[PDB]
């Protein structure tokens, strides 16, 4: 689900 | 809404003009290289003897041709060197490279400038030097790397870095994974750019603001995996990159506990999901894989880029718990007679400087008496947009008192030799030198060091 920046 | 890291989001490397994104390599997955422990030439309880040889070779990094590389007692990086507190240590330094080099023990409280192995300690091709010393400092992860001035960046790029493990009695008594290569591993974080025939070319990739390539390399491995055979694993993160910052987290935000920083155990364990490391910073963490099962592969990322896969095998349950206190940090009292030292890092690119000046090898910039603790106020004067400058001091382990008058970051309450200073920020350090001589302080973006953003301090007996 989660992605970074 | 919020960044998951402690540093100032606008200052991250990824905002820089010439930023080089990491890209996933198509190279096949392979086992993480774990450097062997360097066998002593001889050891007794009181004395240990090592030979450390800088050498050139070839390493199979990508399919096809082998990459020409340099290492310590191996073709790339180096065998891990174990030192013990209070043990008289003897090292023969041998250079078999075509270039002169230097053997810098980053974080080791040894005398400078010769044993320290900075600018003033050249070892020419074909020659040998003999050093000895006794470490009187807490257990931690240090490292060895080349430090000729200039040319540190290029030599590190060729592959001259190695992990150094310092043992003591206190750390040995803690319930920590300590089976090297099995449940306790180096994670040396680097990046490179491969050119034709899988070769490196520092000069083609040069940038005065910091060299970074798009291919991540972990312990000299491309697309590494690690076979986990225990519930808990200790990772010794070292940022051995020329410039790049690592923003480390697992794919699913698996928590991990930091137990160690640059210079010592942390006073207390600190729980993390996301951890940012600037150049030369070390962080020792325990990961608990107890919620996973045989066949699972759990991947450690920086930003959105996968770095290191953990293949879960069968493991016995581990019921142990960390104590609430790991380590007693005994802060020195500042010498009241001594002023506050102000150090200003200025400029970017070619214009980087400290206190208005570029490095000069003959010149002493500062003095401080040994045995006496002093406040160092260190300012990153870089306007917005700026960058996080990792400030390093040779020959001391310092303590972090405050950041812009506020608390240090949660993982900055132990001893450290390198600290990331945000744009505009003043940090206050407590700095004591135990030994007399000449020591360097500088930014540890290695292109900044080479570009002259360094100064030297003379320590003397009063
Ligand atoms: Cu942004
Ligand atoms: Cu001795
Ligand atoms: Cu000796
Ligand atoms: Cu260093
Ligand atoms: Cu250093
Ligand atoms: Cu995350
Ligand atoms: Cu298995
Ligand atoms: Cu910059
Ligand atoms: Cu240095
Ligand atoms: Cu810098």
């Amino acid at each position: 689900s989660h992605h970074h920046h």
